[PDB]
Protein backbone atom coordinates (compact mmCIF):
# COMPACT_ATOMS: atom_id res chain seq x y z
CA UNK A 1 0.00 0.00 0.00
CA UNK A 2 0.97 3.84 -0.19
CA UNK A 3 1.61 5.73 2.77
CA UNK A 4 -0.74 8.24 2.70
CA UNK A 5 -2.80 6.84 -0.22
CA UNK A 6 -4.25 9.43 -2.15
CA UNK A 7 -5.80 11.06 -5.64
CA UNK A 8 -4.09 13.17 -8.48
CA UNK A 9 -4.75 14.43 -11.69
CA UNK A 10 -2.40 14.92 -14.80
CA UNK A 11 -3.05 16.63 -18.22
CA UNK A 12 -0.29 14.06 -20.21
CA UNK A 13 -0.74 11.36 -22.32
CA UNK A 14 -1.07 7.93 -20.01
CA UNK A 15 1.58 6.13 -21.81
CA UNK A 16 3.91 8.67 -20.01
CA UNK A 17 2.64 7.69 -16.38
CA UNK A 18 4.95 7.59 -13.48
CA UNK A 19 2.80 4.59 -11.77
CA UNK A 20 3.44 0.90 -11.48
CA UNK A 21 0.37 0.31 -13.21
CA UNK A 22 -1.58 1.11 -16.14
CA UNK A 23 -5.63 1.12 -16.94
CA UNK A 24 -5.89 0.54 -20.41
CA UNK A 25 -9.59 2.45 -21.73
CA UNK A 26 -10.08 -0.75 -23.88
CA UNK A 27 -12.66 -2.50 -26.87
CA UNK A 28 -13.87 -5.85 -26.03
CA UNK A 29 -11.73 -7.44 -28.82
CA UNK A 30 -8.24 -6.38 -27.60
CA UNK A 31 -8.11 -4.26 -30.88
CA UNK A 32 -5.42 -1.08 -30.90
CA UNK A 33 -8.42 0.89 -31.46
CA UNK A 34 -7.99 4.72 -30.87
CA UNK A 35 -7.27 7.51 -28.40
CA UNK A 36 -6.07 5.75 -24.82
CA UNK A 37 -6.67 2.57 -26.23
CA UNK A 38 -3.77 3.22 -29.50
CA UNK A 39 -1.34 4.62 -26.94
CA UNK A 40 -1.40 2.38 -24.89
CA UNK A 41 -1.36 -0.25 -28.16
CA UNK A 42 1.78 1.94 -29.53
CA UNK A 43 3.38 1.83 -25.71
CA UNK A 44 2.66 -2.30 -24.63
CA UNK A 45 1.41 -3.23 -27.67
CA UNK A 46 2.64 -7.59 -26.16
CA UNK A 47 -0.21 -6.52 -23.48
CA UNK A 48 -2.76 -6.83 -26.14
CA UNK A 49 -2.11 -11.02 -26.09
CA UNK A 50 -5.71 -12.48 -25.41
CA UNK A 51 -6.43 -9.11 -24.08
CA UNK A 52 -10.45 -9.51 -25.36
CA UNK A 53 -12.80 -9.42 -22.49
CA UNK A 54 -16.43 -8.53 -22.42
CA UNK A 55 -17.79 -4.49 -21.50
CA UNK A 56 -18.33 -4.23 -17.59
CA UNK A 57 -14.95 -6.80 -16.83
CA UNK A 58 -11.15 -5.83 -16.69
CA UNK A 59 -8.69 -8.55 -17.80
CA UNK A 60 -4.68 -7.99 -16.69
CA UNK A 61 -1.76 -8.86 -19.44
CA UNK A 62 2.03 -8.09 -18.34
CA UNK A 63 3.98 -5.95 -20.81
CA UNK A 64 7.92 -7.42 -19.35
CA UNK A 65 6.64 -6.91 -15.59
CA UNK A 66 4.35 -4.01 -16.20
CA UNK A 67 0.96 -4.90 -15.77
CA UNK A 68 -1.64 -3.22 -17.61
CA UNK A 69 -5.19 -3.70 -16.89
CA UNK A 70 -7.41 -3.81 -19.69
CA UNK A 71 -10.84 -2.16 -18.49
CA UNK A 72 -14.05 -2.41 -21.37
CA UNK A 73 -16.49 0.66 -20.63
CA UNK A 74 -19.72 0.75 -22.23
CA UNK A 75 -20.25 2.62 -25.55
CA UNK A 76 -23.01 4.90 -24.58
CA UNK A 77 -23.90 4.72 -28.45
CA UNK A 78 -25.14 1.40 -27.70
CA UNK A 79 -26.22 1.29 -24.45
CA UNK A 80 -29.09 2.36 -22.42
CA UNK A 81 -28.30 5.19 -19.98
CA UNK A 82 -29.78 3.34 -17.30
CA UNK A 83 -28.16 -0.34 -18.76
CA UNK A 84 -24.30 1.57 -19.44
CA UNK A 85 -24.94 3.44 -15.97
CA UNK A 86 -24.63 -0.18 -14.55
CA UNK A 87 -21.80 -1.84 -16.65
CA UNK A 88 -19.65 1.70 -16.50
CA UNK A 89 -19.79 1.04 -12.89
CA UNK A 90 -19.05 -2.44 -13.29
CA UNK A 91 -15.96 -1.78 -14.93
CA UNK A 92 -14.22 0.23 -12.17
CA UNK A 93 -14.83 -2.47 -9.65
CA UNK A 94 -12.89 -4.99 -11.71
CA UNK A 95 -10.26 -2.48 -11.74
CA UNK A 96 -10.01 -2.20 -7.90
CA UNK A 97 -9.94 -5.51 -8.03
CA UNK A 98 -7.28 -6.44 -10.41
CA UNK A 99 -4.91 -3.07 -8.48
CA UNK A 100 -5.55 -4.71 -5.23
CA UNK A 101 -4.45 -8.90 -6.59
CA UNK A 102 -1.47 -7.30 -8.27
CA UNK A 103 -0.27 -5.38 -4.74
CA UNK A 104 0.72 -2.27 -6.83
CA UNK A 105 1.25 1.26 -4.65
CA UNK A 106 -0.07 3.32 -7.36
CA UNK A 107 -2.12 3.02 -10.84
CA UNK A 108 -2.62 5.53 -13.95
CA UNK A 109 -6.19 5.52 -14.75
CA UNK A 110 -8.57 7.27 -17.50
CA UNK A 111 -11.95 8.23 -17.36
CA UNK A 112 -13.85 5.52 -18.84
CA UNK A 113 -16.84 6.20 -21.44
CA UNK A 114 -15.35 9.66 -21.80
CA UNK A 115 -13.90 9.88 -25.22
CA UNK A 116 -15.61 8.22 -28.52
CA UNK A 117 -17.59 5.73 -26.20
CA UNK A 118 -19.59 8.97 -24.68
CA UNK A 119 -22.44 8.81 -26.94
CA UNK A 120 -21.66 12.83 -27.44
CA UNK A 121 -22.39 13.47 -23.72
CA UNK A 122 -20.11 15.16 -20.96
CA UNK A 123 -19.34 12.32 -18.92
CA UNK A 124 -16.90 13.44 -16.33
CA UNK A 125 -18.46 13.38 -13.12
CA UNK A 126 -20.87 10.27 -13.57
CA UNK A 127 -17.07 8.37 -14.98
CA UNK A 128 -15.48 10.20 -11.85
CA UNK A 129 -17.47 9.35 -9.59
CA UNK A 130 -17.74 5.59 -10.40
CA UNK A 131 -14.10 5.49 -10.59
CA UNK A 132 -13.83 6.97 -6.26
CA UNK A 133 -16.63 4.39 -5.30
CA UNK A 134 -14.09 1.41 -6.98
CA UNK A 135 -10.98 2.79 -5.75
CA UNK A 136 -11.94 4.51 -2.43
CA UNK A 137 -11.39 1.01 -0.16
CA UNK A 138 -8.34 0.48 -2.06
CA UNK A 139 -4.74 1.81 -0.84
CA UNK A 140 -2.83 2.55 -3.73
CA UNK A 141 -1.60 6.28 -4.94
CA UNK A 142 -4.47 6.94 -8.18
CA UNK A 143 -3.26 9.49 -11.00
CA UNK A 144 -6.01 9.90 -12.91
CA UNK A 145 -4.55 10.91 -16.57
CA UNK A 146 -6.78 13.51 -19.02
CA UNK A 147 -6.13 15.78 -21.96
CA UNK A 148 -8.18 18.82 -22.11
CA UNK A 149 -7.25 21.88 -19.85
CA UNK A 150 -10.78 22.48 -18.34
CA UNK A 151 -11.30 18.83 -17.75
CA UNK A 152 -8.04 18.98 -15.24
CA UNK A 153 -9.64 21.72 -13.21
CA UNK A 154 -13.11 19.93 -12.88
CA UNK A 155 -11.09 16.51 -11.74
CA UNK A 156 -8.45 18.73 -9.66
CA UNK A 157 -11.60 20.26 -8.33
CA UNK A 158 -13.78 17.08 -7.41
CA UNK A 159 -10.52 15.67 -5.67
CA UNK A 160 -9.81 18.82 -3.57
CA UNK A 161 -13.75 18.95 -2.07
CA UNK A 162 -12.65 15.46 -0.45
CA UNK A 163 -9.34 15.91 1.74
CL1 LIG B 1 2.00 14.46 -23.28
CL1 LIG C 1 -13.91 6.19 -24.38
CL1 LIG D 1 -9.89 14.77 -21.28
Amino acid sequence: GAMAPSYRVKRMDIAKNDEECVVNAANPRGLPGDGVCKAVYKKWPESFKNSATPVGTAKTVMCGTYPVIHAVGPNFSNYTESEGDRELAAAYREVAKEVTRLGVNSVAIPLLSTGVYSGGKDRLTQSLNHLFTAMDSTDADVVIYCRDKEWEKKISEAIQMRT
